[PDB]
């Protein structure tokens, strides 16, 4: 068996996380692969 | 088997490599079809076998059913709990857009990261995991916008 996970952290909120990013409103197409497209 | 955020990891190339990120709840793991291809999985002397997968959804989950249900409410910030390869797990605090598809609207974060941090949880309020950041687009830029993946409980 090739793989293997190691724990990252928990799954919490952290309240004061640095805020970033956009919000693109996107017209896309889902193939049946899986691939989004715009 | 504990709950958390998890790395997964391949020896098969140069070192060890990160091939992707996972979420343990209710004693299943949860990632991406494309980390994993459905290949089983090593933790610690234990083995995760897969049980349920689709590659159009690019979801799979190991030792049970798809547990994750919570949903994004479409109005509020979000968490990308990132979980970079060689870096430490970072909370990214985001206003989600939009793909809008003939089947309807889901949710997408607009950031920057590596394809190993492929599967990194989406975060409520609550803490809840609304879905997994890894399958996406790469716009004009060359910047990734990730779909909001969530299964079906
Ligand atoms: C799921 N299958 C059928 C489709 C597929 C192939 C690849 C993907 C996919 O979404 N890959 C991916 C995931 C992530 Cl988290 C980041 C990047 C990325 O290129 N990020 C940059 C910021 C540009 C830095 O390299 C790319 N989906
Ligand atoms: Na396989």
């Amino acid at each position: 068996v090739d793989m293997y996970i190691e724990r990252a952290g928990d799954i919490t909120w952290e309240k004061d996380a640095e805020v970033t990013g956009n919000s693109p409103r996107l017209d896309v197409a889902l193939d049946e692969s899986g691939d989004f497209s715009l």
